[PDB]
């Protein structure tokens, strides 16, 4: 089912304090060896006042490299896909919520995703746009109630140095019933290679791969 290089098409639909924004994007990544490439453009809303990087880890684990050893509770899915919602709290009481439904036919994967984020106040980082990255990181994988949950401690170093948290919480959902793995990390590096003056076209560039403590 999951080729070795398949192609990446999604749009996302959402709101942050308020502001209504619609994202196009089209990628293409290696599954097997956990990178992938993606590049968006902003469909509705743009200018955005909002920092772009609260966005990026919404816009697939199916992209994960996973040893033997590990069952692969995302390629497994597939053709039918699976879903995930994540709750991402920020360390000033801005809060996001995001969705994702994602499909597949063919050599392409579809997404979906819906992000609503909120409580931003007007004088912080992200609204005032002055985060400059994510810091790389490792999600704690472990199955409960028979789906797989995900944690991860995330932070956005800021322009001037210092941190901006986000506690990460997820659940990912198979469509079919599949093999659950055993409790195990996934290291994380994701970046925004290019962009444009306020976002309006960026290219995102993910690598992750699974492993045991």
């Amino acid at each position: 089912v999951i080729k070795p290089e398949m192609k990446i098409k999604l749009r996302m639909e959402g709101a942050v304090n308020g502001h209504k924004f619609v994202i196009e994007g089209e990628g293409i990544g290696k599954p097997y060896e956990g990178t992938q490439t993606l590049d968006l453009t902003v469909k509705e809303g743009a200018p955005l006042p909002f920092s772009y990087d609260i966005l990026t880890p919404a816009f697939n684990r199916a992209f994960t490299k996973y040893p033997k050893d590990i069952p692969d509770y995302f390629k497994q899915a597939f053709p039918e896909g699976y879903s995930w919602e994540r709750s991402m709290t920020y360390e000033d009481q801005g809060i996001c919520i995001a969705t994702s439904d994602i499909t597949m036919e063919g050599d392409c994967f579809f997404y979906k995703i819906r992000f609503d984020g909120t409580n931003f106040p007007p004088n912080g980082p992200v609204m005032q746009k002055k985060t400059l990255k994510w810091e790389p990181s490792t999600e704690k994988m472990y199955v409960r109630d028979g789906v797989l949950k995900g944690d991860v401690n995330m932070a956005l170093l800021l322009e001037g140095g210092g941190h901006y948290r986000c506690d990460f919480k997820t659940t990912y959902k198979a469509k079919k019933d599949v093999r659950l793995p055993d409790a195990h990390e996934v290291d994380q590096r994701i970046e925004i290679l290019s962009h444009d003056k306020d976002y309006n076209k960026v290219r995102l560039y993910e690598h992750a791969e699974a492993r045991y403590s």
